C-alpha cells in the first residue's frame, strides 16, 4: 500500500496472540509496546523522547504481524501512550519514504 | 527520492537562513526544532510524547525548505533532543509511506 499523511499513519498489528493498533514510526528507532505479557527472557532498558525518559523491558526475536507482513525483531514494553513500531521492524517489511 | 530506513532518516533543512538537519518523522503530527529565534509573534502549546509534556512556543507560517522542497507552516520551538519533521510539513512536501 502507499499510505498518506493527512492523518496518523495507524495499523493493525498482531503480537503475542492479542490485535492492538499501532502507528508506523520513521523517527522511531525500535519498536515500543504498551505495557503487555511476553514470554522469554528480557531486559531493562531506558529510552528517552521529548520529555525525558521512560523504563521498558526489552524483548528479543519476537515475532509480530504487521498490516499482514510477518516480521521478527526486538520489541520494547512499557508505558508508552501508543503502540509505535520503529526502524528495527519496518525495514523488514519493505517499507519507504517517498517523495 | 525514496528512502530506506536501515539508517534514520535524516535529511537537511534551511530555516532563518541557517542549514540544520531533521529527522523526518511520520509518527510526529507536529514539527519540532531546536531554540533559535524566528520572527513574529507566538503562542504556547504543549506536546507530549514518550517521556511526558513540555512547554514550546508555536511559530505561524515559517518558510522552511526540507532537503530542497520549499514548506511554509507551522513549527514549534523547544528543547528537543533532535530537530523533528512532522507530518504538517511532510504533506506539503507530498511524502508518503510504501510498502
Ligand atoms: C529507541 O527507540 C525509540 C522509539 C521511539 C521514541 S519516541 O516515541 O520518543 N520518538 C522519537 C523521536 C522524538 C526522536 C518517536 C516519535 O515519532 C514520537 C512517537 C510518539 C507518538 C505519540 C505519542 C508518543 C510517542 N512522536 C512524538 O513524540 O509525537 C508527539 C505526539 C503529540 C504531539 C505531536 C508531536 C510533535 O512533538 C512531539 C513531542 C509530539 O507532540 C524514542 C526512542
Ligand atoms: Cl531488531
Amino acid at each position: 500500500p502507499q499510505i498518506t499523511l493527512w492523518k496518523r499513519p495507524l495499523v493493525t498489528i498482531k503480537i503475542g496472540g492479542q490485535l492492538k493498533e499501532a502507528l508506523l514510526d520513521t523517527g522511531a528507532d525500535d519498536t515500543v509496546i504498551e505495557e503487555m505479557s511476553l514470554p522469554g527472557r528480557w531486559k531493562p532498558k531506558m529510552i528517552g523522547g521529548i520529555g525525558g525518559f521512560i523504563k521498558v523491558r526489552q524483548y528479543d526475536q519476537i515475532i509480530i504481524e504487521i498490516a499482514g507482513h510477518k516480521a521478527i525483531g526486538t520489541v520494547l514494553v512499557g508505558p508508552t501512550p501508543v503502540n509505535i513500531i520503529g526502524r528495527n521492524l519496518l525495514t523488514q517489511i519493505g517499507a519507504t519514504l517517498n517523495f
